[PDB]
């Protein structure tokens, strides 16, 4: 039911790409401030003004035929991020050493910010193109840990959770540009006979084989935690309570590091 859970207690099983000789360095770390010196540990990007590209393979490939698929992970931008990504990717069969921005993914999911620009990416590869989510939700611009959870249901509905709470909810067909128009001209009532129905929008075209972090950061220091993937929503949200729902401790740790200032 839970296919995968990266705790980032270690990073040896994650492979860093060879597509460039200058990808940024990463480490296991709890950051400058933390709710717990051990449980707050995670994947930390260390170097300013770098690209990052590292990945790990699912022990077993992941499918979602007539079944739910739930993705969750957290990013902590404690560094005062002005420009940088904090999103992950789910990819079909690929070579981790040539992993880069152009590598074919099925899903690109997570926070991204640069200047006054801010949104949560939910990008689905469908029918040979990457389809950007039509809705634009800004993620919280603070130094605290935030969790991003996505439910892709077998009825082609979806739901996006930020910090455990529902932020967006709707239909894949309506909130992305995946299919042709149902009407030949909108509001005419005349059907478009070329329209093709797809009951498998939610379904991965090929089985999913890797998770990867492919981001650019100007101000580095971000920490990734708890990459969870499964087929049951409550199960994942329960796991988010266990791992993230550290809230009270972290916020107090943040105030402590802010009273000094
Ligand atoms: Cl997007």
């Amino acid at each position: 039911t839970v296919y995968f859970h990266e705790e980032f207690k270690s990073m040896e099983h994650w492979t860093t790409s060879k597509h460039r000789d200058d990808f940024g360095k990463v480490e296991i770390s709890a950051g400058k401030f933390y709710a717990d010196a051990e449980k707050s540990k995670g994947l930390r990007l260390t170097e300013d003004a770098r690209f990052y590209a590292l990945s790990t393979a699912f022990p077993t490939p992941i499918n979602n035929e007539k079944k739910s698929l739930v993705v969750s992970f957290s990013v902590k931008h404690e560094q005062d991020l002005k420009c940088g990504g904090g999103y992950i990717k789910l990819l079909p069969s690929m070579d981790p050493e040539k992993f880069h921005g152009e590598t074919k993914y099925w899903l690109m999911f997570g926070p991204d910010r640069c200047g006054s620009q801010n949104r949560v990416h939910i990008i689905l590869h469908y029918n040979g193109e990457n389809r950007e989510w039509s809705k634009r939700i800004r993620f919280p611009e603070d130094k605290l840990t935030h969790v991003y959870t996505l439910h892709i249901a077998a009825d082609n509905s979806y739901e996006f959770f930020l910090d455990g709470e529902s932020k967006a909810k709707g239909q894949l067909e309506e909130d992305w540009s995946l299919l042709l128009p149902r009407e030949i001209v909108d509001g005419s009532g005349i059907p478009n006979p070329d329209f093709v129905e797809d009951s498998e929008l939610h379904k991965v075209p090929e089985p999913l084989t890797h998770v990867g972090i492919d981001v650019w950061q100007v101000e580095s220091g971000s920490i990734f935690k708890d990459i969870v993937i499964g087929d049951d929503l409550k199960e994942v949200l329960d796991l988010v309570e266990k791992t993230y729902g550290l809230k009270k401790a972290e916020a107090d740790a943040l105030k402590v590091m802010e009273d000094m200032e």
